[PDB]
């Protein structure tokens, strides 16, 4: 191998280890009844919250795992991190404090235009971001919608991976799954494609602005029956004052026929998105963010590693905010990843100076390209800009740079091993090329990575020019 082969990614950062729940976490309260509990990091004392499942018939939780750690967009759950002791698996969730979507549909009973063009839009971001990986969510629904924090414009995060599958372009599903009001007919049917979480969010939307559901029913069979059919109404008095674009948006997405019915990707452009999230929108740039991407380009693969699990896995949604929001409107089609031409026409939110009409701005993305993409996918992920556009002075925390060496050194010993450092992306190979990452930054020559080397390698990596 040579460091140019490596490749920093937010899921290597997440492995089958062993480990005790009262060794790293507090337990706080009881989130959920399988249990959702809220716990306190006991060094840096950050809450989270862990899903503990207890105890191949565990080969479906691990299936779930696999999918968890490649999740990396603004409006998609976080996983900390994965451990497991004799009789439990343990997921470390980022927790969301704002409650589910479901709560906010109890507490208004009915949302504005505006509001519910905002709201679907989010969701129909994740579940883009979701299909184009292959990823059919399955149980889409209010309740598995939950909202970042208790603040005005708090972020809506898909969660709830249980029911979640990995699909084929070739085969279609057949296991029926979900739930009664917002199951897609073909679900039902036992033969389905990705359309049927289109299906799930249109059932949604509907009860955004309605205020009660399409199929509805006093029980379960009464509710599957009118899914069944697939025959539902717009005439009722709360749809009097709702506008023909809206009531357009959900007869796409409630499209009987899955060939025919909209897509996520389609819908989050639809033209009532595009007026609504207008209204909402009627704005910062960054300073010196270009030069700052630029220092990326041929750095040491141990001080992206550090900086990407400080920046993705460490840091704040206070820290974030302005950089989510950036990154959310360069992505123009909402995708979680910025390709070339997104980088070129929302070029002047990254330089911070206008753009004129007269080939350097197309040699400067693909130099952004070069250093930015640490995974060589051809695009700028999610946790990627984050590590690279973030300020230094909140990056850089001494905090921040203590649980990264601490992540990386296994059995906090205080030195970070050969063993340790192909562990950080490579477990089993033996080769002088981990030997000579080390020795390039050691200056005690011990062979291992001390904090104060850690750290220098990095200050060293993020310094002025
Ligand atoms: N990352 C998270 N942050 C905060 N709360 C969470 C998180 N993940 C799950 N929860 C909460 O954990 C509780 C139980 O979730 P869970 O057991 O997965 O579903 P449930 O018991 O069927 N309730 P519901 O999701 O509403 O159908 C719910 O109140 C969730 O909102
Ligand atoms: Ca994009
Ligand atoms: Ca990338
Ligand atoms: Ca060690
Ligand atoms: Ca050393
Ligand atoms: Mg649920």
């Amino acid at each position: 191998y040579f460091q140019g082969d490596l490749q920093a990614t937010p899921g290597m950062f997440i492995t089958s280890k062993k480990g005790h729940l009262s060794e790293m976490y507090q337990r706080v309260k009881k989130l959920g009844s399988g249990e959702v509990l809220l716990c306190r990091d006991k060094v840096t004392h950050v809450e989270r919250a862990i899903k503990i499942i207890r105890k191949s018939s565990n080969s479906k939780l691990l299936e779930e795992v696999a999918v968890l750690k490649l999740l990396d967009h603004p409006n998609i759950m976080k996983l900390y991190d994965f451990f497991e002791d004799k009789r439990n698996y343990y997921l470390v969730m980022e927790c969301y404090k704002g409650g589910e979507l479901f709560d906010e549909i109890i507490h208004r009973m009915k949302f504005n235009e505006v509001d519910a063009a905002v709201i679907i839009k989010q969701v129909l971001s994740g579940v883009t971001y979701l299909h184009k990986h292959n990823i059919v969510h399955r149980d889409l629904k209010p309740e598995n919608l939950l909202l970042e924090s208790k603040e005005k414009d708090a972020l809506i995060k898909i969660v709830d991976f249980g029911l979640s599958a990995v699909f084929e372009n070739q085969k279609k599903m057949k296991e029926r799954l979900g739930t009664a009001y917002y199951i897609a007919p073909e679900v039902l049917r036992k033969k389905y494609d990705e359309k049927c979480d289109v299906w799930s969010i249109g059932v949604i939307l509907f009860i955004l602005l309605a205020g009660y559901p399409p199929f509805g029913g006093q029980t379960d069979q009464e509710i599957l029956r009118k899914v069944e059919k697939g025959k539902y109404t717009f005439d009722s008095p709360e749809w009097k004052n709702v506008s023909e674009g809206a009531k357009d948006l959900i007869k796409q997405m409630l499209q009987f026929d899955s060939q025919r019915r909209i897509s996520a990707q389609q819908a989050l452009e639809h033209p009532w998105i595009k007026e609504m999230c207008s209204k909402k929108e009627s704005l910062p740039s960054l300073a010196n963010a270009i030069e700052n991407m630029r220092k990326f380009q041929n750095s040491q693969k141990l001080a992206q590693a550090a900086l990407l699990y400080m920046a993705s896995k460490l840091t704040s949604q206070e820290e974030t905010k302005e950089l989510t929001d950036i990154f959310r409107h360069i992505d123009k089609n909402g995708d979680g990843q910025l390709d070339r031409q997104e980088l070129i026409d929302g070029y002047s939110k990254l330089s911070g100076e206008e753009v004129a009409v007269f080939p350097q701005i197309e040699s400067e993305v693909d130099a952004i390209l070069g250093a930015a993409d640490f995974d060589r996918n051809g695009y700028i992920d999610y946790s990627e800009f984050v590590t690279v556009a973030m300020d230094r002075k909140s990056l850089l925390s001494k905090d921040k740079l203590e649980s990264a060496f601490q992540k990386f050194d296994q059995d906090g010993n205080g030195k970070i091993s050969v063993d340790e450092l192909a562990s950080v992306f490579l477990d089993h190979l033996e080769s002088k090329t981990w030997k000579e990452m080390i020795s390039g930054i050691d200056s005690n020559n011990d062979g291992d990575v001390d904090f104060e080397e850690f750290c220098k390698m990095i200050q060293k990596l993020c310094s002025n020019n």
